[PDB]
């Protein structure tokens, strides 16, 4: 097992290896219950091409065991053609030669900052998860998620948002995830409360 | 790992081994992310009896990693009896001797032709998936699916059908999945479009 | 593989090892399709502390392969604070020193008697499943379940109850799961039917 205990995961920056996975600071993944390194979480991601959708993960994300990001767009299957069979890809059968390539990209999968993904959640290709969002365990994400939204279910739904629209707006304005570590340690006492307005002030103050 | 890469699966005809799994041509399974051969996808399927429900898979199916077909009907559990405990099966405890066998078959699980199953989809016992249907990833199929229907969710729902009722009817009439490989290669250019009516004509023509 | 066959599981009492998992008699788990012993089914459960929520499982339960019980309450993450990042736990970065511990227990997870859990069902922290309940496969349980209720889905829903409200009430009154094995073998013929009223009488009789 890549992990020594269920209670201690390892940084993304120290286990990612596919060049198409760009991870941010402090972000981590604890997958003892699935034994494999974060790399294998990005399914169907080619480390060999640069013409493909990439998995981008913000900073301070906490990724739960077994999470999975389905990549490679449609994988060559086209529901809108008469046949969803990847003829073009079965290069070993001649009959299927003239077969055209039905593959088509879906765009980078983006995971914002401070996103908490529950064990075994699965993201479809091309979705974009907003900052602070919380992805429920086993939630199957079929689309974009709003910042600070709480989703869950198959298909994933917004259960509610973490803070007030206004609070959210403030949180987005000060983007503490881009703050110099020194300021993070400074505002620390306030990061451990739900007093966004307090935190906002402390911010505005120091900015001076 | 039974598979060498996430981007290349192997034919069903070349890995199936349980006598109760009947697979069609070109149908395949790509399960690098789950390491095991297709055989273990048919859960609780006995290769030793012939008095059991069988997993039948049509031709040109594309089965995603981790797919799973729950077999053995009710497995001896009966929700309608005073106790769902398989007394009859705990043959090691005498008290549970007179226990009657609550096992009961549910019927062959049938997967039509050209069915695209998403990674980690799970089918309950006895369901029948129609031709061309698309099974969303992680979708839990609790019942029959219509030809060309797109299902997904836990429990799985029809999101929509791939083509028009009429188009569908045409597609079912020419069953290109039973066409001689030679004709398949012939109509190939048209199989890579969504012009069912065009394809229908090309068919009717050649039939002459 | 801890198991020799998909058709024969092993008692809980003979494989559990974490001191915080209290299992009842005859209860068992058949997880050949997931290879690991029941112990690893209780995720994030510390065998080293006694100040933590425990997984309690009643008697005569039939636990399906891959079932999973998410423990450790919130795991230190607090959706209601400005940041769901477990600062207090990243003890290797000084900036995050004053970080307060956001961990908070959710209470023992309780699985009543005669509960039939489907392969791959997942229970959230703190839920309490009532006696006789049936948990559908892949069902994600986000809350309490009623005795004799049938749930399923992500999130799990009650599909219906196994017996009549009255029948249920009778079943709860005679709690056959606490009956001396001798009486269990006696009423055996009636335990293999859906005649709760018959069973009730047979009970009342013998009680005399
Ligand atoms: C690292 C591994 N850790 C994990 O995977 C744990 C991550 N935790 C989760 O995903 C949690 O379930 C959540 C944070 C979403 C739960 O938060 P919270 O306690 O606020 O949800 P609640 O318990 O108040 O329930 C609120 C609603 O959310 C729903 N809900 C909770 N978790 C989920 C989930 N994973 N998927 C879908 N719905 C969910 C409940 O069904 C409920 O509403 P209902 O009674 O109308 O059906
Ligand atoms: C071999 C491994 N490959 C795979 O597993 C990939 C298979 N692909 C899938 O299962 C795909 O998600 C689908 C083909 C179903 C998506 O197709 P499509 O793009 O037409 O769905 P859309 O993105 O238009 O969304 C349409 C609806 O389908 C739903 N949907 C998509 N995928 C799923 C799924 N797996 N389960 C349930 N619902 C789904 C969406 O929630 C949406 O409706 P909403 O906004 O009202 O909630
Ligand atoms: C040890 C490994 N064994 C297993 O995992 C098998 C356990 N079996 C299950 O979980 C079964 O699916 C059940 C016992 C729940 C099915 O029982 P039953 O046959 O009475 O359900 P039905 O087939 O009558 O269908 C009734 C409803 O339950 C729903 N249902 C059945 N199984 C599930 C499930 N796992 N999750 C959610 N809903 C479910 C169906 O969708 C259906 O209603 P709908 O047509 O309105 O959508
Ligand atoms: O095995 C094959 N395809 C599967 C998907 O059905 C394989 O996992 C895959 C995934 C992505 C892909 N792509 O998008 O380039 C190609 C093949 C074809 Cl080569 Cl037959
Ligand atoms: O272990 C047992 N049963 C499980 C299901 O609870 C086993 O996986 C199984 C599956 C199917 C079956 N059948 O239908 O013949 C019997 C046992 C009994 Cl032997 Cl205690
Ligand atoms: O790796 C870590 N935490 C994860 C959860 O994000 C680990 O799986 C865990 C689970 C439970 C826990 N607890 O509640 O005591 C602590 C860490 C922190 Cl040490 Cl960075």
């Amino acid at each position: 097992n890549y992990f020594e205990s269920p209670f201690r995961g390892k940084l993304l920056s120290e286990q990612v290896s596919n060049p198409n996975i760009r991870v941010g600071r402090y972000s981590y993944y604890s997958g003892y219950y699935h034994g494999h390194s974060f790399d294998d979480c990005a399914r169907y991601l080619m480390p060999d091409r640069d013409d493909v959708d990439k998995l981008v993960i913000g900073s301070f994300c906490s990724i739960g065991s077994g999470a999975a990001f389905i990549m490679a767009g449609n994988q060559g299957h086209r529901a809108e053609w008469a046949s969803t069979f990847p003829f073009h890809f079965m290069h070993e059968e001649p009959a299927f030669a003239g077969a055209v390539n039905g593959y088509q990209p879906a765009g980078d999968t983006l995971i914002g900052h401070e996103v908490w993904i529950g064990t075994e959640a699965m993201f479809m290709p091309g979705v974009r998860v907003g900052h602070g969002a919380i992805i429920g365990s086993r939630a199957l994400v079929t689309g974009d998620v709003e910042p600070y939204a709480i989703v869950g279910g198959n298909p994933a739904r917004t259960i509610r948002k973490r803070f007030s629209d206004g609070d959210i707006q403030n949180l987005l304005e000060m983007a503490w995830w881009d703050w110099p570590l020194a300021d993070i340690e400074a505002a620390m006492p306030l990061l451990c409360t739900g007093d966004i307005p307090a935190l906002y002030q402390h911010w505005k103050q120091r900015q001076a």
